[PDB]
Protein backbone atom coordinates (compact mmCIF):
# COMPACT_ATOMS: atom_id res chain seq x y z
CA UNK A 1 0.00 0.00 0.00
CA UNK A 2 1.21 3.67 -0.72
CA UNK A 3 0.16 6.85 0.11
CA UNK A 4 -1.56 7.28 -3.19
CA UNK A 5 -4.75 7.74 -1.79
CA UNK A 6 -8.17 8.84 -4.30
CA UNK A 7 -6.76 6.78 -7.48
CA UNK A 8 -8.76 5.16 -9.91
CA UNK A 9 -7.46 1.65 -10.88
CA UNK A 10 -7.49 1.91 -14.99
CA UNK A 11 -5.36 -1.61 -15.37
CA UNK A 12 -3.33 -4.02 -13.25
CA UNK A 13 -0.15 -1.02 -13.09
CA UNK A 14 -2.04 2.22 -14.20
CA UNK A 15 -4.09 4.85 -11.91
CA UNK A 16 -5.42 8.08 -12.34
CA UNK A 17 -7.00 11.19 -10.40
CA UNK A 18 -8.52 14.67 -10.94
CA UNK A 19 -5.80 16.47 -9.27
CA UNK A 20 -2.55 18.97 -10.67
CA UNK A 21 0.30 17.10 -10.10
CA UNK A 22 2.45 19.89 -7.77
CA UNK A 23 -0.56 19.61 -5.14
CA UNK A 24 -0.37 15.51 -5.56
CA UNK A 25 3.45 15.82 -5.04
CA UNK A 26 3.55 17.93 -2.17
CA UNK A 27 1.30 15.30 -0.21
CA UNK A 28 2.70 12.09 -1.38
CA UNK A 29 6.43 12.83 -1.68
CA UNK A 30 7.09 10.29 -4.82
CA UNK A 31 10.06 8.67 -4.91
CA UNK A 32 9.76 9.74 -8.76
CA UNK A 33 7.34 12.56 -9.84
CA UNK A 34 7.50 12.93 -13.61
CA UNK A 35 8.26 16.17 -15.46
CA UNK A 36 6.63 17.23 -18.94
CA UNK A 37 10.14 18.40 -20.24
CA UNK A 38 11.38 20.08 -23.36
CA UNK A 39 14.59 19.45 -24.72
CA UNK A 40 16.34 22.35 -23.18
CA UNK A 41 14.89 21.90 -19.86
CA UNK A 42 13.12 25.45 -20.33
CA UNK A 43 9.99 24.69 -17.58
CA UNK A 44 8.06 27.84 -18.68
CA UNK A 45 4.83 26.80 -18.81
CA UNK A 46 2.21 23.55 -18.37
CA UNK A 47 3.21 20.86 -15.75
CA UNK A 48 6.94 22.00 -16.33
CA UNK A 49 6.29 25.87 -15.14
CA UNK A 50 3.78 24.52 -12.40
CA UNK A 51 6.36 22.33 -11.10
CA UNK A 52 9.31 24.89 -11.54
CA UNK A 53 7.14 27.30 -10.09
CA UNK A 54 6.35 25.27 -6.80
CA UNK A 55 10.24 24.68 -6.32
CA UNK A 56 11.06 28.62 -6.27
CA UNK A 57 12.78 27.97 -9.45
CA UNK A 58 15.64 26.08 -8.14
CA UNK A 59 14.58 23.04 -10.64
CA UNK A 60 15.38 25.56 -13.37
CA UNK A 61 18.53 26.56 -11.57
CA UNK A 62 19.27 22.96 -11.88
CA UNK A 63 18.31 22.28 -15.36
CA UNK A 64 20.40 24.83 -16.80
CA UNK A 65 23.47 23.12 -15.31
CA UNK A 66 22.54 19.95 -16.64
CA UNK A 67 21.86 21.35 -19.91
CA UNK A 68 25.34 23.67 -19.68
CA UNK A 69 27.32 19.90 -18.91
CA UNK A 70 25.09 17.29 -21.26
CA UNK A 71 23.58 19.23 -24.05
CA UNK A 72 19.60 19.19 -24.84
CA UNK A 73 17.32 15.72 -24.19
CA UNK A 74 16.34 14.07 -27.32
CA UNK A 75 12.53 14.02 -28.17
CA UNK A 76 11.54 10.38 -26.07
CA UNK A 77 14.87 10.60 -24.25
CA UNK A 78 14.64 11.44 -20.55
CA UNK A 79 16.77 12.36 -17.62
CA UNK A 80 16.57 12.16 -13.72
CA UNK A 81 17.05 14.98 -11.74
CA UNK A 82 16.56 16.19 -7.92
CA UNK A 83 12.69 16.40 -6.92
CA UNK A 84 13.46 19.47 -5.08
CA UNK A 85 10.59 19.72 -2.12
CA UNK A 86 8.14 17.82 -4.52
CA UNK A 87 9.63 14.59 -4.62
CA UNK A 88 13.13 12.66 -3.97
CA UNK A 89 13.83 12.36 -8.05
CA UNK A 90 12.26 14.16 -10.64
CA UNK A 91 12.01 12.22 -14.17
CA UNK A 92 12.14 14.76 -17.20
CA UNK A 93 10.64 13.31 -20.16
CA UNK A 94 10.30 14.63 -23.45
CA UNK A 95 7.21 13.89 -25.30
CA UNK A 96 7.14 14.92 -29.00
CA UNK A 97 5.45 18.48 -28.92
CA UNK A 98 2.75 17.89 -31.88
CA UNK A 99 2.66 22.14 -32.51
CA UNK A 100 5.85 21.60 -33.61
CA UNK A 101 5.32 18.35 -36.01
CA UNK A 102 7.62 15.98 -34.26
CA UNK A 103 6.93 12.33 -34.52
CA UNK A 104 4.09 11.69 -32.58
CA UNK A 105 5.50 7.97 -32.60
CA UNK A 106 7.92 9.05 -30.16
CA UNK A 107 5.52 9.03 -27.82
CA UNK A 108 5.71 5.83 -26.90
CA UNK A 109 9.87 5.88 -26.33
CA UNK A 110 9.28 8.57 -24.04
CA UNK A 111 6.30 6.43 -21.72
CA UNK A 112 9.08 3.78 -21.70
CA UNK A 113 11.46 5.35 -19.63
CA UNK A 114 8.67 5.11 -16.82
CA UNK A 115 9.85 1.40 -17.07
CA UNK A 116 12.95 2.09 -15.46
CA UNK A 117 10.96 3.42 -12.04
CA UNK A 118 9.26 0.98 -9.83
CA UNK A 119 6.68 3.70 -9.02
CA UNK A 120 5.78 7.14 -10.60
CA UNK A 121 3.57 10.11 -10.21
CA UNK A 122 2.98 11.29 -13.55
CA UNK A 123 1.08 13.82 -16.42
CA UNK A 124 0.14 12.64 -19.65
CA UNK A 125 2.67 13.29 -22.19
CA UNK A 126 2.75 15.04 -25.00
CA UNK A 127 -0.82 16.44 -24.35
CA UNK A 128 -1.64 20.13 -22.76
CA UNK A 129 0.12 22.58 -24.18
CA UNK A 130 2.55 20.12 -26.23
CA UNK A 131 -0.22 19.69 -28.63
CA UNK A 132 -1.41 15.83 -28.86
CA UNK A 133 -5.04 14.13 -28.17
CA UNK A 134 -5.00 13.23 -24.64
CA UNK A 135 -7.26 10.00 -25.06
CA UNK A 136 -4.15 8.71 -27.15
CA UNK A 137 -1.68 9.40 -24.84
CA UNK A 138 -3.56 7.51 -21.83
CA UNK A 139 -3.54 4.62 -24.24
CA UNK A 140 -0.20 4.64 -25.06
CA UNK A 141 0.22 5.14 -21.69
CA UNK A 142 -1.18 1.91 -20.52
CA UNK A 143 0.11 0.02 -23.77
CA UNK A 144 3.33 0.85 -23.15
CA UNK A 145 4.19 1.21 -19.13
CA UNK A 146 4.86 -1.79 -16.74
CA UNK A 147 5.54 -0.03 -13.10
CA UNK A 148 3.29 1.11 -11.67
CA UNK A 149 1.83 4.67 -12.68
CA UNK A 150 -0.27 6.83 -11.18
CA UNK A 151 -1.87 9.59 -13.38
CA UNK A 152 -2.89 13.28 -12.15
CA UNK A 153 -4.47 15.04 -14.84
CA UNK A 154 -5.53 18.80 -13.21
CA UNK A 155 -8.53 19.22 -15.93
CA UNK A 156 -11.74 17.71 -14.54
CA UNK A 157 -13.58 17.87 -17.56
CA UNK A 158 -10.66 16.28 -19.55
CA UNK A 159 -10.74 13.70 -16.35
CA UNK A 160 -14.30 13.00 -17.10
CA UNK A 161 -13.67 12.36 -20.52
CA UNK A 162 -10.39 10.55 -19.92
CA UNK A 163 -12.39 7.81 -17.79
CA UNK A 164 -15.75 7.76 -19.55
CA UNK A 165 -13.94 6.32 -22.58
CA UNK A 166 -11.37 4.19 -21.89
CA UNK A 167 -13.00 0.56 -21.67
C1 LIG B 1 -1.05 17.62 -19.41
C2 LIG B 1 -2.54 17.96 -19.45
C3 LIG B 1 -3.28 16.85 -20.22
C4 LIG B 1 -3.12 18.13 -18.00
C5 LIG B 1 -4.61 18.62 -18.06
O1 LIG B 1 -5.02 18.99 -16.77
N1 LIG B 1 -2.33 19.07 -17.23
C6 LIG B 1 -1.99 18.91 -15.92
N2 LIG B 1 -2.02 17.65 -15.38
C7 LIG B 1 -1.67 17.51 -14.07
N3 LIG B 1 -1.32 18.46 -13.20
C8 LIG B 1 -1.31 19.68 -13.77
N4 LIG B 1 -0.97 20.84 -13.07
C9 LIG B 1 -1.07 21.92 -13.98
C10 LIG B 1 -0.80 23.26 -13.50
C11 LIG B 1 -0.88 23.68 -12.13
C12 LIG B 1 -0.60 25.04 -12.10
N5 LIG B 1 -0.40 25.40 -13.43
N6 LIG B 1 -0.52 24.34 -14.28
C13 LIG B 1 -1.47 21.41 -15.19
C14 LIG B 1 -1.62 20.01 -15.11
CL1 LIG C 1 -0.12 21.61 -20.19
Amino acid sequence: VNSFSGYLKLTDNVYIKNADIVEEAKKVKPTVVVNAANVYLKHGGGVAGALNKATNNAMQVESDDYIATNGPLKVGGSCVLSGHNLAKHCLHVVGPNVNKGEDIQLLKSAYENFNQHEVLLAPLLSAGIFGADPIHSLRVCVDTVRTNVYLAVFDKNLYDKLVSSFL
